[PDB]
């Protein structure tokens, strides 16, 4: 009659793209006979989520499912954490359809511990249409043509960049910065974690980018949520947000639709690569009787039809490499694309920002000079040799 299985979920999605996206799983566990018990920790990008939840581990409450990024599931896979979900994987066949840089992180000693969702990417600019136009209407392909743009915009009287001033956001950015200095530099700086990259004359070009990026943003940005960013490029008050893809998840919520209201395109000099992220579900071993459940909600997340309709929603491409881009809008379908030819090229590279790249002490230790050099506090010169000290320190 009424429900007897259910799941609690702690999860980041509190924007309105992102609420839209985890209903399409509620809805399919719910017609599974399994209810929801939600856990939000609003935040973007969710260091406040995981703050929450490491405090409820030690707390001896870990949720039943949590919402989890790159390293941080590798974290606690090495604790002996998180549940086994071989028997749903082996059965339902995820090896063949699953990336090899996502299975480095959903499997661990051997098993599968954590259920991936999507291919999120971050290397992504967000364009108001209108303003694009009245800009004579040109995509902007390298870094002159970008500033050439933004100084339109800024003619235009609109803000040029809509920007949140949250360490996170900048470092998202810095994310395709870096990129666009070719993959080579990126693998180099942020998975190798170079000591002579980190403090190359090529990372104070980056840094400088920062500070001219900077200068785009309007005054108010400090503390801002990533999604009024994209609110302000959806309204036409801004021009461009760069920022992932769960920012079109925003745009198709406001009802607005690729090449009309706003083109999507990579930062310049990044196209042929991405800086991805996967959202995935871990589920921690909690009461025995809990198993069944989140089993299920592991083999739901993998089914092809929940991956087409929830990252059509979400603004991802699907983690599952067989599912089909007939539903995705033009926008989806290039990140679709663009998924499958940089894991044939080698230039599906793990986002820094959102923790593919290195472990949470390296990304911190990043993410604390990014936000002080953004915000001018340290020179391009002296955010450099901090990087450097500030990386080999947490490694
Ligand atoms: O909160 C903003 C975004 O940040 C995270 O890193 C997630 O991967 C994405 O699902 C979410 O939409």
């Amino acid at each position: 009659m009424q429900d007897k299985q259910n799941v609690e979920v702690l999860h980041w999605w509190t924007a309105g793209g992102e609420a839209a996206a985890l209903d399409v799983l509620k809805k399919d566990l719910e017609k599974k006979g399994i209810s929801w018990t939600d856990m939000p920790v609003a935040g973007g990008g969710g260091t406040e989520a995981m703050t929450v939840l490491r405090a409820r581990v030690t707390a001896g409450n870990a949720p039943t499912a949590v919402q989890m990024l790159g390293f941080d599931i590798r974290d606690w896979a090495e604790q002996g954490a998180l549940g086994n979900l071989d028997e749903i994987a082996n059965k339902e066949g995820w090896e063949k359809v699953i990336p090899a840089p996502l299975q480095e992180f959903a499997k661990y000693d051997g098993h599968w511990i954590a259920a991936p969702v999507n291919v999120h990417s971050t290397n992504w600019m967000w364009i108001n249409k209108a303003a694009l136009d009245k800009a004579g209407g040109k995509e902007p392909t390298n870094w002159d043509e970008l500033i050439a743009l933004l100084d339109k915009f800024k003619e235009q009287g609109i803000t040029p960049i809509a920007h949140g001033g949250q360490p996170w956001q900048d470092a998202t950015i810095f994310d395709a910065v870096v990129l666009s200095f070719g993959t080579d530099f990126y693998k180099k700086a942020f998975i190798d974690l170079d000591p002579e990259t980190l403090g190359s004359d090529t990372m104070k070009q980056a840094f400088d980018r920062m500070t001219k990026l900077r200068s785009y943003v309007d005054d108010n940005f400090s503390g801002r949520d990533w999604n009024l960013a994209s609110a302000m490029v959806i309204e036409g008050k801004a021009g461009l947000q760069f920022m992932g893809d769960w920012a079109k998840g925003e745009f198709v919520k406001a009802g607005k639709k690729p090449g009309e209201d706003f083109v999507c395109m990579r930062y310049p000099g990044t196209q042929g690569a991405i800086t991805f992220n996967s959202d995935m579900f871990a589920m921690f071993k909690v009461s025995e009787d809990k198993v069944p459940a989140q089993l299920e909600m592991a083999s739901a997340i993998e089914s092809p039809t929940f991956q087409s309709a929830f990252n059509v929603v979400k603004g991802s491409a699907p983690a599952r490499t067989d599912v089909p881009d007939t539903d995705f809008d033009a926008c989806g379908k290039k990140a679709i694309a663009d998924e499958k030819e940089a894991s044939e090229k080698g230039t599906m590279l793990g986002s820094m920002a959102h923790g593919y790249a290195n472990p949470a002490a390296v990304k911190n230790a990043i993410y604390d000079v990014v936000t002080r050099q953004f915000n001018g506090q340290l020179s391009s010169e002296d955010a450099v040799k901090e990087l450097v000290s500030a990386v080999e320190g947490a490694k």
